[PDB]
């Protein structure tokens, strides 16, 4: 089993894949996110950011008004699975969380929560 995935966001407003696959085998899942550019956390910012497909608007916009210092998410917000801490360039994070906490039959997506970023930044991730 393949538990856990390494992602990058990068100056160009880019995650490195669109699509993350989560084995159900797995009782935990990590993701490792880095950030290979220049520029920094309060200009070109990155997190990752799990929730259901239904909450994810919800997320992104609760988010977009909690600042900087918050690293863009609602403190404590239940509907998101998984978070990273918001990271800048030559800086990484990794976030682990259980699988059990993932349900068959729904839609998920990760994103980035830093303004506006959302447009591009965004995923499926899919337990399978
Ligand atoms: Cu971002």
């Amino acid at each position: 089993a393949e538990c856990s995935v390494d992602i990058q966001g990068n100056d160009q407003m880019q995650f490195n894949t669109n699509a993350i696959t989560v084995d159900k085998s797995c009782k935990q899942f990590t993701v490792n996110l880095s950030h290979p550019g220049n520029l920094p956390k309060n200009v070109m910012g990155h997190n990752w950011v799990l929730s259901t497909a239904a909450d994810m608007q919800g997320v992104v916009t609760c988010g977009m008004a909690s600042g900087l210092d918050k690293d863009y998410l609602c403190p404590d917000d239940s509907r998101v699975i998984a978070h990273t801490k918001l990271i800048g360039s030559g800086e990484k994070d990794s976030v682990t969380f259980d699988v059990s906490k993932l349900k068959g039959g729904e839609q998920y997506m990760f994103f980035c929560t830093f303004p506006g970023h959302s447009a591009l930044m965004k995923g499926t991730l899919t337990l399978k």
